[PDB]
């Protein structure tokens, strides 16, 4: 099995004692620089907590996926079976941070990456920590 294609997913710690391997990892996340980051808030709640539009505005004109953009869809399921060699890679947990962009051509409110020339801002993306760990059972294991 190969999960090297996880450039936006770090901390792949997985247990292989049982046939269905138990995989856990922390996904890249997008935050909001107004009051905090609550993944369990929907688009309407984030919009209310930020204040870029109103609840009467159509959903098409609102910011789709603000402060809750989880591009890594939880954790893909590894089918149970026998494992001989595993191909590792390099994965990171990306911090996404954007501000409000007022697009007049569509009267919409979208996300804009911070600009260093506009006063003092934060980098558009960064990596928190860089580490991965695997536990292999009492069989023939190969890691690369």
């Amino acid at each position: 099995l190969d999960f090297s294609g996880n450039k936006v997913f770090g901390k792949m710690v997985l247990d292989l004692r049982q046939s269905p391997p138990l995989l856990h990892g922390e996904s890249s996340f997008n935050a909001d620089r107004k009051i905090g980051h609550r993944p369990d808030l929907g688009d309407w709640q984030i919009r209310e907590k930020v204040g870029y539009a109103n609840s009467i505005s159509p959903y098409s004109s609102l910011a789709h996926g603000y402060a809750n953009s989880k591009w890594p869809r939880t954790i893909p399921k590894i089918p149970s079976g026998e494992y001989d060699t595993i191909i590792l890679g390099y994965g990171h947990q990306y911090q996404a941070n954007t501000e409000i962009e007022y697009l007049s051509n569509w009267i919409v409110w979208r996300e804009a990456v911070p600009d260093s020339t506009s006063r003092h801002k934060r980098p558009p993306l960064e990596v928190l920590n860089s580490q991965c760990t695997v536990i292999a059972g009492e069989r023939k294991t190969t890691v690369l």
